[PDB]
């Protein structure tokens, strides 16, 4: 159960930690496209998909993992309107990596914190 | 130990998705939601929808080594909480089939989900 | 070692899923939402429903031989983002009060929960 802190994913805002690692397996908070610089967000759909993408990728390197470890991840979305954008942003991101995909459920709710168009949680395992 | 699930009984990965991975003490499918798997058609009807999603649950589980009966966790996201009877009714039908012990569940009401299908279910089940 | 968990200090399964599985190294609970176990009832404020879904969450996490800190992940489902501030107070002060490190988090807001509730969290606790 070690807790896991990255400054290259944005700080936490609230009452949860970025990421924890148990050993065999590394569960990520959801990410939203909130620059961990900044604090900002970008205000088109692809390029807070791969923010999101990024911040995920930043907790489980941190964690000493690769992006080819995720096994599962959650895509919530505002607008499905925004979803082969979504989609081809997050293929490029698996594919850079020569990462096959996860597997993956992809919803569209009401609304996500700070009103952001995505929210991306991630399970990778060491082995 | 990550194998790739990947069945013909199950409805193909349309986008950048594998259909299940397989850990070895644990298996995640995807979200699975109604598409028929030989026809890429959504059943019209709740009733069939929450049949199919659980089936193309199952495909996924078996073609790992497992059965219904290890499955430990399910979220199902719908459409509509007032399918919801219907959907208990069908998801108790499919365990009971099964002489499954009922998983935990979460179950939410979203605003749209792919392909606008009325429920999307995904799945944890363990080896032993 | 899929053994489920049931207890009283959490409402009772109404349909078919468990409160719990107990994995040996890991706990898995259905979503709770903020119903009284001993009235059936649901608060009408959400402090008291924030409060109410974690009590229930800690109810089978504590019936499994584990503690509020050894819950490693929750998804908090919320009806209204106007809320968030609150219930966060809410959540934050639960853990404190603990003495436990903040699991890791989702929170998205959703169309519409069952009963009608504010909010539904499930969680996932380890052993070691």
């Amino acid at each position: 159960k070690k807790i896991i802190e990255t400054q290259r994913a944005p700080g936490a805002i609230g009452p949860y930690v970025q990421g924890v690692d148990l050993g065999s397996m590394v569960f990520t908070s959801g990410q939203i496209p909130v620059c961990p610089q900044t604090g900002e967000i970008p205000a088109d759909v692809q390029d807070q998909a791969r923010l999101s993408l990024e911040n995920v990728k930043a907790i489980v390197v941190a964690a000493g993992l690769s992006v080819g470890d995720i096994i599962k991840m959650t895509v919530f979305i505002t607008d499905l309107n925004d979803f082969a954008t979504i989609n081809e942003v997050y293929k490029q991101f698996f594919d850079e990596h020569q990462a096959t995909y996860p597997t993956r459920s992809c919803v569209q709710v009401a609304r996500l914190p700070k009103d952001v168009k995505l929210e991306i949680e991630a399970i990778a395992v060491r082995s």
